[PDB]
């Protein structure tokens, strides 16, 4: 025993046959789920620490030697993986060299004994059990050879993250790198490296084995052998073609794709607007004409996919008739295990196929993750000062220090003479960019030194700006890795006044706050930065900014309660940009281009009449997948029909090669038409297929095997693709269809990203995901079925023997894959917690460098990596544990095929039990491809299943000219917005009559904005009634009730495109009307000159566009329709001195000779309006307009209007 994992206990047979993992696999099996707790620790072998100091040491080791720049991180790699690499590659080398040595030479000896006219028992038995072992020994050596780089792939990626993460917080260049770059190499460059190490260290594999078989197949044939290499070798750089090509399509139609869903994010999040205004069938139009782009290229990557996914059976048969084809017609002889062995030395070096191209890419990304990762590792490190003043007294010492930046050395500050002392109230000020944040950066340590000295004597307590803090709860912010003691704790929370902020959150000291605060703001996180700075009890407080933009009155009361009597016996650098904060300080210094300019307490700031004191004087003044979905996604795919005809076709597909195999058993036992050739003085029939009369039929007919076989595979490749991507059309389509009919209570409950995850992530899977292994699925178990018939047809007795295998298939499938469930659930839901703690990391890097803890923060890093590794490497070992039981049940058919085929010998003709050795001997691989193939489907149906349940959960005839006149009344209307809701309207009834302007405003929550959309109906009225020019608003149909009416929402809102589609999406209105709208709006000679004429294009909510401009083109739409009632909302506060009240002359010239229904939350914009109601809590209280209302000071309206004019 070597640790308490049991890998370490387990020798040698029992990590071979993975014989550990069967006591968590029976506990899994028997609860059904998987915890924390049952997995086991990572080994100390495998440990963080361990590895990392080696891999460290390695590097300095290299970077001395050969240098710095001259060095290679895949040396470095190449050394530390060469002990657990070099076993591994033998255990390959004797696995593969087994597993080509079975069929080539076992199996051609047995098919020699059979065609022996003599019938020996041992000589048989003696062949079989040595068959059965070197395919038994192949299996566990294989198993052995991944379980070996499986380990060394967890360490080294283990070993590498912590070097990474340590790497970035020791950096100096915090910019140098992006945000989701840093995040990456630390969280997905890892696993890059431990499934390269784990998948693609078989390089040497396929490859020479391939090359094993093209040696081969020269010996017992002529020169002939060397037509089946060339088919290899000329087959394989074309399904690597056909990958390329399918590669090449995708990451294309990716911004198609990025199109449409960004135009579903757009009607999603502005679906009030379209459906308020009518404009669901452009859209719909619109999402359809991308929609059939998008699967035009879609398509053709699905033909591409589809060549090469069961490719296996095909390049065997193609190879074998080419090589046959031209060997018989040659005069060359050809007998049953001659013709055999090859089949079955193919049907082994088919064994690359599915290996070498994930193997090659990914070596690839290794490659590239070394090169970032080496990229990462040649950059500056950053320095502490560990200098000390000659003078205990004296904190921070500088004199006469260049302390130039970087960007090299970037000359910002010149001649600082800085003579900090011990507990002082100093403050840095300055002009913006004069080298004040270079300087805090200087003393924090950031910055290189040429001439001079640094000299720090403590500790620095430095708060970052933006509030970075942590992503936990708000109780390890404060104490920030130190002791909890109550008495500071209240006292810290007493001078920021947290008590407050504590009252209003809902789980006060408990509440948990995200990497930048979910519930909370940036005063609150200021305040909890200083609180955690307070608690920190430093020496040196290096306070940057505070209160830039937190508050006025608390800001100076927090200040003067923490800054001016808490930290006084602490060193103060508190950088201010106020100038009213050191009216109590020590010593005020002013520096200008990075010198010192003026020195001394603020007196002689003032009276030395300075740059200070003209600054000063200004700012004064100044799960299991039902039965439901199968079925669904079948008949959405057409019916039953449509998987009829897929099932067949794959079976045709499968059949084509069966009946090549089978007609080529047929020429060779049929032998030479049973004819007699003269052979000198002896006439005795024949025993060779040259001597068939018939050779050249069966010439014909093997060729038109092969091009039938090739004709029903791209007919299957063609049709499965419609057929599958069909299904996902129609589905997409009908969840269109009815997110756009539903109700917009849908909208308010159900947030718009779960709704548009539907459309950008279930929807792309359901595209190109769940039917490329669904193919693969299909495609191995109908090969599996046939070649199972087969074997079976051959020999009346393998069902007997195949079902109690059966049943043991059944068995392992249910006991396991719940673990492998389970451990791919606890591998996530633990990487989760390692995306915490490594995304706040990287977001905020000095405030950590500053308070020194650079050292828990790595070894929380170090314990959350193995935490997350432990799982990762148990999944990983439960890949080959199925593996080794499959291939359990594998050779076991094999064996019984061998013993079959031995056991009647003289009744079996050699083809017969030729073909049936070659299907036992493909037999292998297929059950652990189908299997997790089965499972990989199951996952994805959760996408289909997530994407379904979504579509289950006249009377009056309006006049050609309605409505002729603008007259709106409201009998006693009774409205809600949802179901056991308080309510909203309450009883109102008013007249408006056409002509008029009608100014509504009112209090936050009163009804203000149910108003307009209760005009339009966008949820069904619960009583009363409204009228329209005399006509109820009910019973009318939805298009003509919301298409003679227009409004203007509050917040401008674009629609990427073309500004004509924007302006007029149906394309039925006259250029002549657009421009006459323009004009009265403004527009003409600055939209005239646009290069296109109006065809310029519009961005994402207008992103190109002024803001004004934004507001004036919303303001030029519904000037078209020239609509009478206008329910046009705030406009957000007034634009400048000028745009406001063009905006208003515009709107009010525009809108002239209809109504005016439009609300206004301004009481100075809403003067000089006809009329105004005022409508609170549901209820109209005033109407009698603005003047009249105005002399009367008992109304309210005048009491909010003078209330507006004293603030």
């Amino acid at each position: 025993s070597k640790h308490q994992h049991p890998v370490d206990n387990a020798g040698l047979f029992s990590c071979m046959t993975f014989s550990w993992l069967s006591s968590l696999a029976r506990v899994a099996h028997k609860k059904g789920e998987l915890s924390m707790e049952d997995v086991w620790s990572l080994s100390k072998h495998e440990s963080s620490d361990v590895n990392c100091r080696r891999l460290e040491r390695l590097w300095q080791e290299e970077l001395n030697e050969v240098g710095p720049d001259a060095a290679s991180l895949r040396r470095v790699v190449w050394i530390f993986c060469r002990t657990r690499l070099i076993l591994s590659i033998v255990c390959l080398m004797i696995t593969q060299l087994a597993g080509f040595s079975g069929p080539a030479f076992m199996v051609k000896h047995l098919l020699e004994y059979t065609q022996a006219t003599e019938s020996n028992l041992q000589y048989s038995l003696l062949l079989v059990l040595g068959l059965l072992l070197t395919e038994i020994v192949r299996s566990w050596s294989l198993a052995l050879t991944a379980a070996l780089n499986y380990r060394t792939g967890v360490r080294l990626r283990g070993a590498i993250l912590t070097m990474a993460f340590k790497k970035i917080l020791k950096l100096k260049n915090i910019k140098e790198k992006s945000l989701g770059e840093l995040i990456n190499i630390c969280s997905n460059d890892g696993q890059r490296m431990a499934e390269a190490a784990a998948v693609g260290s078989l390089l040497a594999g396929g490859p020479v084995v391939a090359i094993l078989g093209m040696i081969y197949n020269v010996i017992i044939l002529g020169p002939t052998g060397f037509l089946g290499s060339a088919v290899f070798i000329l087959f394989y750089p074309a399904m690597m073609f056909a990958s390329r090509l399918t590669a090449y399509f995708r990451r294309k139609c990716v911004a198609a794709t990025d199109e449409r869903v960004q135009k579903m994010n757009e009607v999603l999040t502005y679906i009030k607007f379209i459906k308020m205004y009518a404009w669901v069938k452009a859209f719909s139009q619109s999402v359809q004409k991308i929609r059939e782009e998008e699967r035009r290229i879609l398509e053709k990557a699905g033909y591409f996919q589809s060549i090469t996914v069961g490719v296996a059976p095909i390049v065997v048969v193609i190879a074998s008739v080419v090589t046959f084809s031209v060997h018989m017609t040659l005069g060359f002889d050809l007998t049953a295990a001659q013709a055999f062995t090859v089949v079955t030395v193919f049907n082994s070096m088919t064994f690359a196929l599915k290996v070498t191209p994930a193997s090659v890419k990914s070596l690839s990304e290794a490659s590239v993750a070394v090169d970032r990762f080496k990229s990462l590792f040649l950059m500056e490190e950053v320095h502490m000062i560990k200098n000390k003043p000659a003078s205990p007294h004296i904190k921070i010492e500088m004199k006469n220090a260049t302390l130039a930046w970087d960007s090299r050395l970037q000359r910002t500050l010149h001649s600082i003479d800085l003579e900090i002392q011990e507990g002082k109230l100093v403050g840095i000020c300055g002009s913006v960019g004069s080298g004040k944040t270079s300087l805090i950066s200087a003393i924090l340590g950031q910055m290189t030194l040429l001439e001079g000295s640094i000299a720090i004597s403590g500790t620095f307590a430095y708060v970052a700006q933006q509030a970075w803090i942590l992503n936990a709860t708000l109780r390890d912010n404060i104490l920030f890795g130190k002791e909890y003691d109550e008495e500071r704790y209240n006292s810290v929370l007493n001078s920021c006044c947290l008590r407050p902020d504590l009252a209003i959150l809902p789980s006060s000291d408990l509440t948990e706050i995200g990497e930048r605060g979910a519930n909370l703001s940036g005063g609150q996180r200021q305040r909890i930065s200083l609180a955690r700075a307070l608690y920190s009890d430093r020496s040196i407080y290096i306070l940057d900014d505070p209160l830039s933009a937190l508050d006025a009155h608390v800001g100076n009361h927090i200040f003067n309660s923490a800054i001016r009597k808490h930290l006084k016996s602490k060193t103060v650098l508190f950088v201010t940009h106020q100038l009213q904060y050191l009216v109590d300080c020590d010593e005020v210094i002013f520096m200008k281009e990075g010198c010192i300019t003026e020195r001394g307490t603020h007196e002689e700031l003032m009276n030395l009449n300075g740059d200070y004191a003209t600054i000063f004087n200004n700012l004064l003044l100044g799960g299991s997948v039902p039965w439901s979905v199968y079925g669904v996604y079948i008949q959405a795919a057409g019916g039953p029909l449509a998987f009829l005809v897929i099932m067949a076709l794959f079976m045709l597909n499968v059949g084509s090669t069966a009946f090549s195999t089978w007609w080529l058993s047929y020429w060779i036992k049929q032998g030479s038409g049973n004819t007699t050739v003269t052979r000198g003085n002896e006439t005795s029939v024949s025993d060779s297929m040259k001597d068939n009369p018939h050779m050249q039929y069966y010439a014909s007919i093997y060729a038109l095997s092969m091009a039938v076989m090739l004709i029903l595979k791209a007919i299957r490749g063609v049709v499965f693709v419609k057929g599958t991507l069909r299904a996902s059309s129609r589905l997409h389509d009908e969840l269109f269809r009815r997110i756009l009919r539903s109700p917009m209570k849908f909208f308010d409950t159900t947030p718009t990203g779960r709704i548009l995850n539907r459309f950008s992530k279930d929807m792309d899977e359901v595209d190109v995901r769940l039917p490329a292994q669904a193919e693969m699925f299909i495609q191995n178990v109908i090969l599996v079925f046939f070649c199972v018939g087969m074997i079976a047809g051959v020999f009346p007795w393998f069902l007997v023997a195949v079902g109690p295998l059966v049943i043991l298939f059944s068995v392992l499938h249910i006991v396991s894959r719940v673990l492998i469930r389970e451990l791919k659930r606890l591998d996530n839901i633990t990487q989760s917690p390692f995306l915490s703690h490594i995304t706040s990391s990287i977001q905020g890097l000095a405030t950590i460098h500053a308070y020194n803890k650079g050292q828990e923060f790595l070894h929380r890093y170090q314990e959350l990596l193995d935490d997350n590794q432990a799982p990762f490497f148990l999944a990983t070992c439960a890949m080959r544990w199925l593996a080794v039981r499959l291939d359990l049940i594998s050779i076991a058919l094999i064996t019984t095929t061998g013993l079959m085929i031995v056991l009647m010998h003289g009744q079996i003709p050699p083809a017969y039990a030729g073909l049936a050795i070659s299907y036992a001997v493909q037999l292998t691989g297929l059950f652990q491809a189908t299997v997790r193939l089965a499972s990989e489907t199951e996952a994805r149906f959760t996408s289909v299943e997530r994407i379904n349940h979504y579509i289950k959960t006249k009377n009056k005839a309006p006049s050609p000219d309605w409505p002729q006149e603008g007259e709106v009344t409201f009998e006693n209307a009774e409205m809600r917005y949802r179901e056991n809701l308080p309510l909203v309207l309450k009883k109102v009834s008013f007249t408006i009559k056409p002509k008029e302007k009608i100014g509504i405003v009112g209090r936050t929550g009163s009804g203000k904005s149910s108003l307009g959309m209760a005009l339009f109906r966008l949820v069904e009225l619960s009583g009363g009634c409204i009228k329209i020019d005399g006509v109820r608003i009910s019973d009318i149909g939805l298009a003509d009730l919301r298409s003679k009416l227009s409004i203007i929402p509050q917040e401008p809102v674009l629609f990427s495109g073309t500004v004509r589609s924007n302006l007029d999406p149906f394309n039925q209105y006259t250029e002549d009307q657009i421009w006459d709208a323009l004009e009265r709006t403004h527009m003409k000679e600055c939209i005239a000159q646009l290069p296109l004429k109006l065809e310029s294009e519009v961005m994402e909510n207008g992103d190109n566009f002024s803001v004004g401009e934004r507001q004036l083109l919303c303001i030029a739409r519904a000037l078209l329709r020239h609509c009478k009632i206008l329910i046009l909302d705030e406009a957000t506060a007034a634009m400048d001195t000028e745009t406001d009240l063009l905006i208003q002359e515009t709107i009010r010239e525009a809108f002239a000779d209809c109504t005016m229904l439009t609300i206004a939350h301004r009481l100075h914009t809403v003067l000089g309006s006809d009329r105004i109601m005022v409508l609170a809590q549901g209820q109209v209280v005033e109407f009698d307009t603005p003047s009249v209302l105005l002399s009367n000071d008992s109304s309210r309206f005048y009491a909010m209007f003078a209330a507006a004019e004293n603030k």
